[PDB]
């Protein structure tokens, strides 16, 4: 089901996700919510979770890299756009 | 990088794993979470994220989830697990 959430940029820029897919094997996914960070605290994201777009923008298309990229660079706080798994 | 893994079943039939894809628009199939104590836990090879492949020698392309599911349920004993590793 879709939804999103707005996450907390910890000090270290993270919000404590890993992520795969994004390659013939074009969705995106949640692989790994890392203890003691913002997202593992909030509780809204889980592994198995695709991510579909990051401060309203899509992820159609991009690669793990590009992905990264785009949530890294976005300060403060960040919102991924999801389907719960 | 591709492998696979013999893995034996628990006495509830179990390996011990929940996957992630095989719907329309997201092919790919995946290890969602491996579960503690379970066969696939205590073998240490497969993770969350990793991509199924194949079971037990036959691919997994082209079937949803349930199929998936049920293609490894309905293999007793031992079931190969192939993968791609993240
Ligand atoms: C879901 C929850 C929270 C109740 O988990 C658990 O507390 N435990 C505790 C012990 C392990 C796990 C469990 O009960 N399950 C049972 C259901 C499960 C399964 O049938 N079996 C897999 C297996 O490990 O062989 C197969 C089939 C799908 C992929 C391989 C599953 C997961 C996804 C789908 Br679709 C269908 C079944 C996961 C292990
Ligand atoms: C990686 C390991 C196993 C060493 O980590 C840890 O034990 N710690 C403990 C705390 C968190 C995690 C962390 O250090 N990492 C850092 C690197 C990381 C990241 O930068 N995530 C970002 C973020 O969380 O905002 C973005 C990028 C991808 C989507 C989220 C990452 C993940 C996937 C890609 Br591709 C590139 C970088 C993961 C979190």
């Amino acid at each position: 089901v879709p939804g999103k959430v707005t996450l907390q940029k910890d000090a270290q820029n993270l919000i404590g996700i890993s992520i795969g897919g994004g390659a013939y094997c074009p969705c995106l996914y949640i692989v790994q919510v890392f203890d003691n960070t913002p997202a593992a605290l909030d509780g809204t994201v889980a592994a198995g979770d695709e991510i579909t777009g990051v401060n309203g923008r899509s992820i159609k298309g991009k690669t793990k890299v590009e992905v990264a990229k785009m949530i890294q660079e976005v300060k403060g706080e960040v919102t991924i756009h999801y389907n719960k798994l």
